[PDB]
């Protein structure tokens, strides 16, 4: 049981559970702040996505389209299905200190369950087609929303996929390293109006604090 | 007591001590095998090594050549001073899965105690000058012996410094992640009867068999 704020927040993580440990002595965590950043020839990642966002999700901590199966990534040769997508405001990830308002996670895992994890974030703009089909069907803590006309993540991603790439963490407890990040570079736009009404459901921030990059370096796409 | 042979050997480490936990349940663990090979246009270390190689060890695991303050290594913009350099045999590194008779590897640490370690391999040749220097003065199993002589780390470090990087940790207990790892490519060269008389020493081999790489990947100097 954790959340962002106080008795439960980010700084307490690593305590409230066993489970929960790596939150606290892991070096490899996310997000961060791309900072420490050299070129590297990384390959573009070939993407397969299908209209799969059949149900929409409040868990109180975000709100989660869950995907049905057949969407997927290619990551060093391995296939990674497209499992959810959700959202965190303002961003997790920094670039070069800058924050932005509102991200985008799109999990992916591959037959022995490691995850692939792609960050777009957002900046104000002109209203979302694709948020406000989700912010329709915006339901209340706890409760889950099928959907009759189902969501493709594509259209979410930018049209320029350039990426930044590191090794880290899930965002959330129980924040297990292994987790591939792939942060795109372009950002992408949502309306003010969009961001607010996220806020105001959740009840405040929903990023967890950018953790120190220690051995890490990050790597740009040529 | 830990070691490299039975139930306090590699594979049992995590589960010793609480304080060994990283070594089974880490995810950025060393040493690997470097495969996951890409371009990186990744700095040039700058090296001030000076010649204050002051004392040899035998902790029974490895030969420990303590080193004097004053020399360093230049990582991220920050002073790694280094602090000793010990062998392995064979290699704990693999480079494209080949596996080498004898590793050196060069400890650092900056003001917070962040460790960087350079990697040196070595392949079978003449009789090392240097490795002779510290071979024919070997202490007693657990003491220390001062040297009269101080050795230069520099002269074990090949001529061309072109090098691979990655994010991992002490390869022994208690395996603790947030390591720099700056591993040379060219290799350096000691005596098989050199080769021997460690390995007859430490009673067999001192490696740590290769971990995943996971989320990783190697970077290399362009
Ligand atoms: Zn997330
Ligand atoms: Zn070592």
């Amino acid at each position: 049981h954790w959340s962002y704020h106080g008795e439960t927040g980010p700084q307490h993580w690593g305590d409230l559970k066993n489970e929960y440990i790596m939150c606290k002595i892991g070096k490899n965590q996310s997000p961060v702040d791309i900072s420490r950043i050299v070129e590297a020839e990384l390959e573009k990642i070939k993407i397969n996505y299908s209209s799969g966002g059949s149900s929409i999700t409040n868990n109180g901590h975000t709100i989660k389209v869950s995907y049905e199966p057949g969407s997927y990534i290619i990551v060093d040769g391995i296939r990674f299905e497209l499992k959810q997508f959700h959202f965190h405001a303002p961003s997790e990830h920094t670039i070069k200190g800058k924050s932005y308002p509102f991200e985008a996670h799109f999990v992916h895992a591959d037959k022995d369950g490691n995850l692939a994890v792609i960050g777009v974030i957002f900046k104000e703009g002109k209203k979302n087609p694709i948020i406000e089909k989700i912010w329709e069907n915006l339901p209340e803590a706890g409760k889950t929303i099928k959907l009759a006309h189902k969501i493709n993540a594509y259209d979410l991603l930018p049209k320029k996929k350039k990426y930044y790439r590191y090794s880290g963490s899930l965002t959330t407890p129980p924040c297990s390293e292994g987790v591939r990040w792939i942060v795109m570079e372009e950002e992408m736009e949502l309306s003010k109006e969009q961001i607010e009404k996220f806020r105001k459901l959740m009840g405040g921030d929903t990023n967890r604090p950018v953790q120190p990059l220690n051995a890490r370096m990050i790597m740009e796409m040529d």
